[PDB]
């Protein structure tokens, strides 16, 4: 049978410790346990056999009655620790008013099962898992430490402070890793933290299945280098230990949790490989008298603590020939002159173990003070003492720790704390040591910045990828994880607007230099500057004062000659229509406005009308003389003719009304031009063509008569070549966006051949 | 206390059975449990207490030693079974030598925990989920079932063959439904599978965590209409009593687990809102005896069974006035002719309970065989049994079950076992059954699709996603479940490479039918067929017969004055010109290759060269005779002007070599045209420009020259036609392309101008 510490007294309290490792894999089943531990063992078992003694000494708390203990332990092993618990059971069957719980959150909820049959609380010093929280599964379990939701929103806030996004999760198989790795896997998912894999291994686990975990970790090494530990103290130093296996010190960074914390047990012999590692530490100053208490302890005076010897030779190896434990294994024998002071660290969770005992002790007192408050001692009320009552007390006590402060339990029986956020550092050479780099405390994180990367390069920030907005790319996400994305450019048509999302902008929009939103593309439009329309208006002007010319001097030579036979009224419709054509040039080439289309379109559709009207019926009377009503009749028939262009040219008008439309050919750039629609050119085109047709007959039968110095032969020189010009603009007109300024030229050229191939022969006659 | 069923016996098996219900969870706390059970209750009691009778009787298996029973309550709690476990422990602190492990999981686990630790072999035959497979945490446990990994498969497989993509999943809390639910989330999440959401909850949770279960079960309604329910039998009849409570009839589709199989009690009184529901049952013949010795039990004559009068009560609602046990809560009395006959239904795990028992009896067995082969009963070495060598025994054991089929167990002790997969259908009016619809068997789904939706219209498939497979649209995901998309159209130039993504072939590439990916687009060269180059090709063969009939003539009479009016060389060369401008139409006009792209350039920058150059020196010779050297000077200042040509344009032609090229004018139509640089052309044709305007500024001085037949004047007309037609094809050309169709046109007419105002007067003179 397992060896037990023993304390007499009135009362006697129960506890589970640590004393030795947990069994190996292949020795689970024997349920032997290996190592002694110091901080995890002898510590706690000295720390609880001294405070009981401190307890009854203080007369001020439980008074005039004695507290006993009963230490065993549970080799950090829930099978070793339920059959512990077993043996403290076997009195129901002096009982065991309480216990104080196992460390492991697992081992915790086991000894729970088992005790809350007889009614025995169990206040735990480190189970940490939300699971024990749950009073109705777990009603007599109380602990001085705060659940591991609050942990695992520690980690997340450090983790989303330093911008980690992708990140690999490991966590120790249990309950304390399990809970705590669903508490953060939550709250991390929830606020767009991603997990590149979940890992697990349990603590015993061998150096192949611990090699195998590393080898999946490094399976995203380039991407993903921070793993959050929710893991064991054995777990990180399994971690370790494979690193130094297969070569990987220092390329990951190892996110611990409490079960890190400040332990140089995990990183002895592996500070290399740890460096820079960030864990979470329960807020526990070190309780000075217990330090006091414990370097003083020798060997030969401390025998009520059965595993001391054997801490002194696994310490300090060595073989103490005095005692029955002799141990020869070890080969030295120690001198009487090796203290413990040497190489000394006190366990971080002590402050929280003398707590759990005062909770009880205090719960007892209080319980004495209610349910006898005569009696100094245990009255006949409290001979059986109900363990029902007992939780209650517990559960309604409040005192001062040994740190300092108030303690209290809420009611799932938790208590509230703070945590400090610790970074492994190396500080001198060959010297590994833990700083306190921030705090952690009901939400806020306060974090220094300075002694963890001393530098602007810290850790390569755990990101699955870069930020890819910039310009034009556009975040695709590709099923992986929202954390792992590729990048599409988004065309120039398009606007990102969202992510994930750029779409088309309608038909006259173009986005802006920031590529969010597109704004209203300039509009461009004939443009009174530029080359092109600054000669066709150069050539118009040269045009209107050649007109003009001519008319001066076929005003001022009237009865010559010259002018006969030409009808002067048809001489007068045909310079009212040129000046009309070279008017229109100008009409067209401007800022379109209302005014100036409704100008263009009858200015372009009767010119032409005007000028051919009366010329027809010239070479019509020159033909017919020639051949063999008039004058007056003559004026009547190029009146009704133009008199039906026009009223053709108005019904097209009324049809289609004439507003200022923004045409948009491309998708870039947008012009304004007047609507104008196919039949609306083609109509008045048509017409005059018709008229052209007859002229070029009428002039072909006339051909070359003898004439006033023979007009009717450059008349049909001048007719032909102003068809080819009407005919030579079709194919760069009809089919494209150079509406005004082709028009310009058109008209030009068909007037200065008209004014040229007449008149200016007339002009030269005149001279003569 | 706790009552238990008791029967003598040299060797002492335990059992527990859930004969009450799982207490209430206001009552938890004080561990008494509510209503008595017969399917998982007073039927596998007293199928034990009938089995083992059996045994006893039966010579052949355990011969001379008796088995006797401790019958235990579990009430499917945890903590009521561990301390009925405790109950079974106590006396090792006649021992008991095996348990018949607990219905649930949970339970079992807890129990195995306890156990393991006296060497107590556990046989379930209900515990189902996959953490018991582990035979490093719990050794001493075997079970005639197969684990829950098979089970997860079976609903995997029925999920994906009804392309159930968006599901939502609702397990039991507690070990068999988180064991089961992250099975079948991993395959699942492997296969294609797509839970909408995970939720928990307790069997024993009251009326309003159920109704806030199904509200967010229905907050994703129209979409995940399949609920995969890892749960017990309680879990889903209070998801079936709210459903009732809030109005659902035959929304959801809820595809069951193990728990709850073909059980009525979970459906009775509730059947409309189950309806459709699809459940796996594993697979187990009814036992017949067993039925039997049940249905002739009387109240009266069977007292060995503690809990079988409160049966008797709660089944027919009634009060036995005769027994101690009156339970005057019922008001009418049981007359003796009730029988369990009416409205009998055997649990559907009664074999696996049969079959356990056959189990430990048989490992027992071997074990007397092996250890004391003479002795026919417990020898003194059998005498305290060993719980590690009938464990041993337990594991290498098989034989034959009841059912059939024989029993072993594998190295995890487990044993092999096959699922037949049910639907819950209405037959009648107010008649509802379960139907075998198929079965699963070593990764096999043999099921029948006609009995389940017998028509084309079955449920709705849980889809999320509308599958838009329908050619041109592509898949766009959104931050959710990578299950769920938006369908956007890709457009014209791109193609879809994965159905994630659709990218843009080339510059030159077209997609192809149903967008399977993106070609080469056709070359639209300038064929031979079509109007406007067969009209191009008529008019080069007319002017080469009009050319070769020219020539003729002129050689007819060579020498005579008449044609002797300049050096006849001269209207050789115009000759050798038009002809060759004739020629250069074809090169212009077929298929683009180097040779042709070679061919034509030479044509059309040298014919007109030829031509004009002989025109310019006849001009030239005219112009002398007006201003009053000549004879044969003139050939080589016609030859020294053509070496200037063919100097530039060779300088051209090796400067930018014509190839073939391939324009872009838009992204859809492609053409293979010669890479003549607008430089490449304007060269030449400014060469020639210069040539024609000069040749007119001397045809200027020419007009009135009385001569030979006045050639002057006939040239003079050619010269200006020729200019007239250059300037025409300006806007034609520089424009709306169409290069070379344009060019031929143009040279093709251009000689026609020469040869039918220049050479033809001469020629009509001939044939005066
Ligand atoms: C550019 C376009 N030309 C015209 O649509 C057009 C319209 C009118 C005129 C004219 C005139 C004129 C000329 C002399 C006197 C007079 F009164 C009027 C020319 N071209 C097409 C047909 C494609 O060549
Ligand atoms: C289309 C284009 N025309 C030409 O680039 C071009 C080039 C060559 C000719 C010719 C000729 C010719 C004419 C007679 C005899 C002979 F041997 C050759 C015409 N146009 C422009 C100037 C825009 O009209
Ligand atoms: C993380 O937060 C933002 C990320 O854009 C950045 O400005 C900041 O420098 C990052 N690092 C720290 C230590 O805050
Ligand atoms: C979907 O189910 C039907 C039969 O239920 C059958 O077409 C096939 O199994 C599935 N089709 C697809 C597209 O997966
Ligand atoms: N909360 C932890 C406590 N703990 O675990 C360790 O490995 N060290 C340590 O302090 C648990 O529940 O296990
Ligand atoms: N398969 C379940 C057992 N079980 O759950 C029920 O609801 N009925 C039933 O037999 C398990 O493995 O725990």
């Amino acid at each position: 049978r397992r060896v037990v510490a023993h304390m007499p007294g009135d009362i006697i309290i129960g506890a589970l410790f640590s004393v030795h490792h947990q069994p190996t894999v292949d020795k689970v089943h024997e349920r032997k346990c290996g190592a002694v531990r110091e901080q995890y063992g002898i510590q706690r078992v000295e720390a609880m056999l001294h405070t009981l003694e401190r307890i009854n000494s203080d007369p001020t708390l439980l008074p005039n009655i004695t507290l006993g203990c009963e230490i065993r332990d549970s080799c950090w092993h829930s099978a070793v620790a339920l059959e512990q618990s077993i043996e403290f059971i076997r009195d129901s069957l002096k009982p065991i008013v309480g216990v104080i719980g196992p460390g492991s959150s697992s081992v915790a909820i086991q000894v729970q099962n088992l005790l809350q049959l007889f009614n025995i609380p169990q206040i735990a010093y480190s189970a940490t898992s939300m699971d024990l929280s749950d009073k109705t599964l777990f009603k007599y379990f109380m602990r001085v430490v705060p659940s591991d939701a609050q942990q695992a929103r520690a980690m997340v806030d450090i983790v989303k402070r330093y911008n980690w996004t992708y990140v690999s999760a490991v966590h120790t198989e249990g309950n304390y890793g399990e809970s705590g790795m669903e508490a953060f896997k939550d709250m991390s998912a929830k606020e767009g933290i991603c997990i590149a894999h979940s890992y697990k291994i349990y603590s015993n686990a061998g150096e192949q299945s611990f090699d195998k975990l590393l080898k999946k970790l490094t399976s995203h090494l380039p991407k993903a280098r921070v793993v959050a530990c929710f893991c064991e103290g054995m777990t990180v130093r399994g971690l370790l230990m494979a690193m130094r296996r297969l070569g990987l010190a220092g390329e990951f960074l190892l996110l611990g949790s409490d079960g890190w914390a400040d332990r140089y047990d995990v990183t002895d012999g592996y500070q290399r490989e740890a460096v820079g590692g960030i864990t979470i530490k329960l807020q526990s100053p070190d309780v000075k008298w217990f330090d006091d208490y414990y370097l003083k302890l020798r060997p030969e005076t401390n025998l009520r603590n059965p595993w001391f010897q054997e801490f002194w030779q696994h310490r300090f190896q060595c073989r103490l020939e005095g005692f029955p434990q002799e141990n020869s294994k070890y080969n030295k024998t120690c001198n009487s002159s090796l203290t413990l002071k040497t190489h000394h660290v006190q366990d971080s969770k002590m402050g929280f173990v003398i707590n759990a005992i005062y909770s009880m002790a205090y719960g007892l007192h209080n319980m004495q003070m209610s349910l006898c408050p005569g009696y100094a001692g245990l009255c006949d009320a409290m001979k059986p003492i109900d363990g029902r009552k007992l939780l209650e007390s517990l559960m309604k006590t409040a005192f001062t720790g040994v740190s300092g402060d108030t303690i209290l339990f809420d009611e799932n029986g938790d208590s509230p704390g703070r945590y400090e956020i610790m970074n492994f550092k190396e500080m001198g050479k060959d010297y590994f040591d833990y700083i306190n780099v921030g705090s952690w405390d009901n939400g806020e994180l306060k974090m220094d910045d300075d002694e963890v990367w001393s530098k602007k390069s810290n850790i390569i920030r755990s990101v699955c990828s870069e930020p890819c907005e910039k310009g034009q790319i556009k975040v695709i996400r590709k099923g992986e994880v929202s954390c792992c994305w590729t990048c599409t450019p988004c065309k120039e048509n398009e606007y990102v607007f969202d992510e994930y999302t750029c779409k088309a902008c309608q038909l006259g929009s173009w986005p802006t230099d920031d590529l969010t939103g597109c704004d209203l593309i300039p509009v461009q439009y004939l443009r009174w500057g530029d080359p092109e329309p600054i000669a066709a208006v150069v050539f118009a002007c040269l045009g209107l004062l050649a007109t003009l010319f001519v008319t001066v001097v076929f005003i001022i030579y009237r009865d010559t000659p010259v002018v006969k036979s030409s009808s002067r009224e048809l001489c007068y419709i045909i310079l009212a229509g040129i000046c009309l054509g070279y008017l229109c040039t100008f009409c067209l080439i401007a800022k379109p406005k209302q005014i100036y289309c409704y100008l263009q379109r009858i200015g372009i559709g009767l010119s032409p009308a005007m000028s051919y009207s009366a010329l027809v019926t010239k070479t019509n009377r020159i033909a017919r003389i020639l051949a063999g009503m008039s004058a007056c009749a003559q004026l009547v028939i190029a009146f009704i003719l133009i008199c039906i262009q026009l009223g053709i040219i108005v019904a097209l008008f009324i049809m289609e009304p004439p507003d200022i439309m923004h045409d948009y050919p491309s998708i870039r750039e947008v012009y304004l031009i007047c609507n104008t629609t196919n039949l609306g050119v083609v109509a008045p085109l048509g017409y005059n063509g018709l008229l052209i047709l007859a002229c070029t007959f009428y002039a072909f039968k006339t051909r070359n008569v003898p004439a006033n110095f023979n007009e009717a032969k450059y008349i049909a020189f001048a007719m032909y070549t102003t068809c080819i010009i009407w005919l030579a603009f079709v194919p760069i007109y009809f089919g494209s966006n150079y509406k005004a300024i082709t028009m310009c030229f058109s008209v030009s050229l068909s007037a200065t051949v008209l004014l040229g191939c007449m008149f200016v022969p007339k002009v030269y006659i005149i001279l003569a």
